């Protein structure tokens, strides 16, 4: 009855998760001085890590702690699909929010006229859509079907929600989804940290923003490490250990809204709006 154990657990993880992540979005929505363009990209994330909260990780903790998918083959696709748009959207932010700040560092000017908080809704809009589309769509035609006999006896089990997939699909929507992301908000990351450097309150901002990222990867790369050699070497990975990497993605979205905490702007906000 570690099985009573860890469902309390994971009810907490999704209160926290949860309860973070909209204290982020009310902060942001409820004060005039913190609706910064960059602070309309972090509504995208927190929105994002609010998603994983309320659906992915609810779902996701019945399957760790029963051993089984209680929720029909549907909600297993759909649960599935969501749960990669999440991480998905969630990357493809951080990119744009690297690329964003190296615009903002090196031509301060020309960005604040000609950046607005109507057009950072549009550049939000379409990453969800792009995220959706490479998400979902690839799930809802089947495309990461297996062969194997063990494969399609998973799929055929509607109490079997493991995302086994053929090698094909593992490794482009690992590129696609994250690998190509990554190594975009790294290099642009990069470059902002050369350029901060050159030129030396704005940098204990720009901090923060690194801070994310980092830890961003440290909690999303081991599965996705973890996921290439797996496509190369089935027998390399114990499930168990691919199972603990990936609640270490999980609990990302635990992570922004505890960061966010520590940014003075944000935190004077929360104290206001909470009759606090
Ligand atoms: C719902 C499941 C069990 C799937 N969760 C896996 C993890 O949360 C993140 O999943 C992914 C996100 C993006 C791209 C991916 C991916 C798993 C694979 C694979 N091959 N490609």
């Amino acid at each position: 009855q570690w099985e009573a154990g860890m469902s309390l657990l994971m009810a907490l993880v999704v209160l926290l998760i949860v309860a973070g992540n909209v204290l982020v979005i009310a902060a942001i929505g409820s004060t005039q001085r913190l609706q910064t363009l960059t602070n309309l990209f972090i509504t995208s994330l927190a929105c994002a890590d609010l998603v994983v909260g309320l659906l992915v990780v609810p779902f996701g903790a019945t399957l760790v702690v029963r051993g089984t998918w209680l929720w029909g083959s549907f909600l297993c696709e759909l649960w599935t699909s969501l749960d990669v748009l999440c991480v998905t959207a969630s990357i493809e932010t951080l990119c744009v929010i690297a690329i964003d700040r190296y615009l903002a560092i090196t031509s301060p000017f020309r960005y604040q006229s000609l950046m607005t908080r109507a057009r950072a809704k549009v550049i939000i809009c379409t990453v969800w859509a792009i995220s959706a589309l490479v998400s979902f769509l690839p799930i809802m035609m089947h495309w990461w079907r297996d062969e194997d006999p063990q494969a399609l006896k998973c799929y055929q089990d509607p109490g079997c929600c493991d995302f086994v997939t053929n090698r094909a699909y593992a490794i482009a929507s690992s590129i696609i989804s994250f690998y190509i992301p990554l190594l975009i908000m790294i290099f642009v990351a990069l470059r902002v940290y050369r350029e901060a450097k050159e030129q030396i309150r704005e940098h204990k901002a720009l901090k923060t923003l690194g801070i994310i990222m980092g830890v961003f990867t440290l909690c999303w790369l081991p599965f996705f490490l973890v996921n290439i050699v797996n496509v190369f070497n089935r027998d390399l990975v114990p499930d168990w250990l691919f199972v603990a990497f990936n609640w270490l993605g999980y609990a990302n979205s635990a992570m922004n809204p505890i960061i966010y905490c520590r940014s003075p702007d944000f935190r004077k906000a929360f104290k206001r709006l909470l009759a606090f």
